[PDB]
């Protein structure tokens, strides 16, 4: 795919990212800059890079090839890495707050001996690197302020979404009463859809000089729906995915989360299955978690998900028919192929 | 003082800040916006406001009174609150990472039943509010990008400083060998001096149309030295200050910190006092902490600090003589009176 053939160059650009960001030497900060290097290497590397590559792929498809200079392609790869760094910031903090164990096939940063809650500041540093990179690479470009504002707004929206995620999942309480489809859709729009799907395409758009309100609004209409599916898939895989593939161990049941699975469970459960859920959800005991997973299987939730994926795929394609123009449909099609 | 007579209006502006920031209602995010309100009220209120008031005071002294519109004064009070919000973001995270107990006369946010590590996301939200406010109030102003860049750069510098703070104070280790005057001065320049002293005056400068490199450089020369003293004072008060006055309980000894006190101790200690330090520092036991405090008193560190405050005050005033022009000396004098 077009993600395949952009990958290698994009990934190789990381050493350049790290080089430029370690050159703040101010010899006095040398030890901190070395810590930053370590943090970047542990937390920005080892996933699929789909968000960052999305910026690069869309940039190649929206920019006139004659305008695809060496320099403007360096900027695209940099802006792609900015998206990956935003992801790394949110994931470092999220793993702490979700009490997670592994991520991307290694133990979570904060679980590393000698890191612990110092990881909070490491996460803030990852965030800071975004704006340092934008200044360094894009400061003289017409779209500079547009990109700054887009990244900050996307961060605010994600943080609002994380807020709702955490409010809906208070530790060691109950009501399943909070866990509604309406609540779920709002959580995921905010925590996932904006930064994972809107951000990378929007950033490429602005870089291509496409700054129009209506063009961004139509793009957003497709991309936010993609983002909802992606988070539903993430919730499904939390329980039913293979950790060798996902790279991480699920914590949604123990964490009392408004997962798509629990929302679907509740919609289907008999009064008696409800009581089993209520007695077993939101608790660390492996035995109780296993009971929840058994309920989910009794209700054929995996089959519900497979049906949903089909209906969602067809809906997203219908939206691309409606909303893609005047942008190349390929911009959306490539993305949808990556996620579905 | 001029801080006295700006205070009331500045503090009253907070309800307006909170009002404008809760009006994102998107009914769906209502619960998150209510959490944000709670976070703002707990974490942005109850200190002395000296950083935010500094923006307002310097704005009144650098801007032509004829240009001090109703609107431009609303912007100054807003930019002042932006500085206070930046402070709140850093303090929420710092209390978690320093395992602190109280702040500003109440228990730390993260220690509140039902908050815990969710406070990490609350802190990120406080950060986000800065840029939301700058957009809302300042977006059409010539200095808009200057203020965005200043706040981001100040955050990056503070985070670099926090990095060095934490690297120098590894939990449950030793060497006092790390604790040198050189290391100390670099920590505090970065973690304190930029955001506490340079930021608020710089922000007022940019708002006044003073964007010149040399003017900012000369201002920085005074303000960074003030910031070093302020952090030395903060370290002194951590142990020897009255909690009813400081609002918080000290943790520097237990936290193994490169405090000014330990650096001064080491410079003075006999080989035998060194061994007492090494045996007792960096540990939670009240008895061991008391032994450290006893060593500090044996070495007359409080008297060393009082002498230092005098020498520092005289040095800062000498710098204001050298470097203040063409800005009103009052801008620096008022600040120095507040801290000394
Ligand atoms: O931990 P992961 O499953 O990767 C998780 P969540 O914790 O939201 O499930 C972290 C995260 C953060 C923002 C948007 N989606 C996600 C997925
Ligand atoms: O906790 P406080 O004493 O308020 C502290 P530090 O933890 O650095 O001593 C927090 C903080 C953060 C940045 C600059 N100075 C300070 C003072
Ligand atoms: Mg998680
Ligand atoms: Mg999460
Ligand atoms: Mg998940
Ligand atoms: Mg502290
Ligand atoms: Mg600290
Ligand atoms: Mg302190």
């Amino acid at each position: 795919d077009v993600y395949a053939q952009e990958k290698q160059d994009f990934v190789q650009h990381f050493s350049q990212i790290v080089r430029v960001l370690t050159e703040d030497e101010h010899p006095e900060i040398g030890d901190a800059i070395a810590r930053l290097k370590e943090v970047l290497e542990y937390n920005a590397i080892g996933g699929k890079y789909n968000r960052g590559l999305t910026v690069v792929v869309a940039f190649r498809e929206l920019v006139e090839p004659r305008k695809q200079d060496a320099d403007s392609l360096q900027r695209a790869w940099t802006v792609g890495w900015c998206v990956e760094l935003l992801q790394a910031f949110f994931l470092v903090a999220d793993d702490i707050m979700d009490s997670s164990l592994t991520r991307r096939g290694q133990i979570c940063w904060y679980q590393k001996p000698g890191v612990g809650l110092d990881a909070i500041n490491d996460a803030n540093l990852l965030e800071a690197c975004i704006y340092r990179l934008l200044k360094l690479y894009c400061r003289e470009q017409p779209y500079y302020l547009n990109l700054i504002e887009l990244f900050l707004q996307s961060s605010y929206q994600t943080e609002i979404g994380q807020t709702l995620d955490l409010l809906t999942a208070p530790q060691g309480n109950v009501d399943l009463v909070r866990f509604t489809e309406k609540r779920y859709k709002s959580i995921v729009k905010y925590k996932t859809a904006f930064y994972s799907f809107y951000l990378p395409i929007a950033a490429a758009m602005y870089m291509a000089g496409i700054d129009g309100e209506k063009e961004h609004a139509n793009a957003k209409k497709i991309l936010l729906e993609m983002g909802e599916f992606f988070q539903i898939q993430d919730d499904y895989l939390d329980l039913f995915g293979d950790p060798s593939v996902t790279g991480k161990i699920g914590t949604d049941i123990q964490d009392n989360k408004c997962s798509w699975l629990v929302v679907q469970c509740l919609q289907r459960a008999t009064p008696e299955q409800y009581q089993i859920l209520k007695e077993n959800y939101g608790q660390k005991e492996a035995e109780k978690v296993a009971r929840v997973k058994a309920l989910y299987e009794e209700l054929d939730l995996p089959a519900v998900f497979l049906q949903y994926e089909e209906d969602s795929y067809s809906h997203i394609m219908a939206l691309i028919e409606q909303y893609a123009a005047p942008l190349p449909p390929a911009v959306f099609l490539g993305l949808a192929r990556k996620i579905y």
